[PDB]
């Protein structure tokens, strides 16, 4: 029996990655789209089956929804999310899970306390080509690790770029370098006429000194790589956060006079981000991992936020 899952929220991602993957994948069934108009809603349901609602509560009342997707601006995640989970629901929310941590923590509290998953959607994370990349680095190909980068930019309640954008290089950073990474100093330019993030940068730490720096941005050309720089090599490789489906990744390496590149299989990081929420409702195992991991994402944004020069201009 699938599980059945209501949206809240008819988010441009929503119709461009979640829902495809929610209506393609034999174990989870789309049962209602709610908008806070009911035209919109319709839209999303003509395309992609399920009841329209209007409205979010009503969502949350019904008996055919066991778990719910929320792609909202992130500002309004928490609201939805505490009010999801108070009426029953597992609930896969769009990175970034909250906007601070004691939030976050809370939260999980809400849903510890009732046995219901929240987990926090990165799409990335389920791509296997992380894995592979990190795979050559722990077979020596470039040596020790001495730093890493990553960089997210993309052309012009909105979140600004730090919570919609920032969050991803930051989760990189951890997802490669572990548990232990320290904010060190970062820059938010600020753009005054509307009052929000359009950029930043931001350097981190591990405790043994391996250095993360990390740009993110909504000013900029589009970017969205990662870079590791090794005592006798480096490696770095582009579509990094949102590789198409169909895309075949190329890792690149560089040492001393010779350079390789490796082309990996093709994989579709969002039917399998939804696999892994639905596999885990479905069976109960609720990876701890996940949520330490969310937790921990959710002190390093607050500490980049709280540390950062804040720079407005013009
Ligand atoms: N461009 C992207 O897709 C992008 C990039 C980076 C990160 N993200 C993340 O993905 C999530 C969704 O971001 P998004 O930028 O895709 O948002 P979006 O297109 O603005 O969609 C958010 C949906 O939320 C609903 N909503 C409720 N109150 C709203 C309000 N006051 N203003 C605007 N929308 C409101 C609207 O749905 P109804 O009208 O149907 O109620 C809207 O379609 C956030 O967690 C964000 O960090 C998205
Ligand atoms: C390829 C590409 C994109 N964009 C723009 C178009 C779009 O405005 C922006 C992001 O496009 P994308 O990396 O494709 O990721 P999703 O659409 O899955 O978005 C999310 C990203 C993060 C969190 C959730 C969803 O970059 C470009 O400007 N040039 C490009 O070559
Ligand atoms: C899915 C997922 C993972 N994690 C956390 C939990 C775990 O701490 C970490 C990675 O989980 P995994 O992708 O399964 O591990 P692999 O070895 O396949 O991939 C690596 C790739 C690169 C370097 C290490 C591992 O992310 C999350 O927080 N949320 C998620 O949805
Ligand atoms: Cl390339
Ligand atoms: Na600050």
């Amino acid at each position: 029996n699938p599980i059945r899952v209501g949206v809240i929220g008819c988010a441009d991602i929503a119709w461009r990655r979640a829902l495809p993957a929610l209506e393609a994948e034999p174990l989870t069934e789309v049962t209602a789209i709610a908008s806070r108009r009911w035209d919109r809603a319709k839209r999303f349901t003509e395309r992609f089956g399920g009841e329209p609602v209007e409205g979010y509560p009503a969502l949350l009342e019904r008996d055919d929804v066991d778990a719910v997707y929320v792609p909202l601006p992130a500002v309004l995640h928490a609201e939805w999310i505490d009010r999801a989970l108070r009426a029953g629901k597992h609930v896969l929310a769009e990175a970034p899970l909250t906007t601070d941590r004691p939030q976050a923590e809370r939260l999980f509290a809400v849903a510890r306390e009732r046995g219901l998953l929240l987990m926090e959607n990165f799409m990335f994370l389920h791509h296997p080509q992380h894995r592979q990349v990190a795979d050559m680095l722990d077979e020596g190909v470039i040596g020790e690790i001495r730093s890493f980068a990553a960089s997210f930019t993309i052309p012009p309640v909105g979140g600004g770029a730090l919570l919609d954008i920032g969050v991803y290089p930051i989760r990189a950073a951890g997802l490669f370098l572990g548990a232990d990474l320290e904010f060190v100093g970062a820059v938010l330019r600020h753009e005054r006429d509307r009052d929000v993030v359009v950029g930043g940068n931001a350097l981190l730490t591990t405790r043994q000194g391996v250095t993360a720096q990390l740009t993110f941005g909504m000013e900029h050309a589009y970017t969205n790589n990662y870079e590791f720089r090794g005592s006798t090599g480096r490696l770095w490789m582009n579509r990094v956060f949102t590789p198409p489906a169909t895309y075949q990744p190329v890792v690149h390496i560089e040492r001393q006079d010779h350079a390789e590149q490796f082309v990996l299989p093709a994989h579709d990081q969002f039917a399998k981000s939804i696999r892994a929420f639905a596999q885990a409702v479905l069976s109960g195992e609720h990876p701890r991992e996940w949520s330490e991991d969310s937790l921990r994402q959710a002190s390093l944004v607050d500490a980049v936020r709280t540390g950062a020069r804040d720079i407005y201009f013009p």
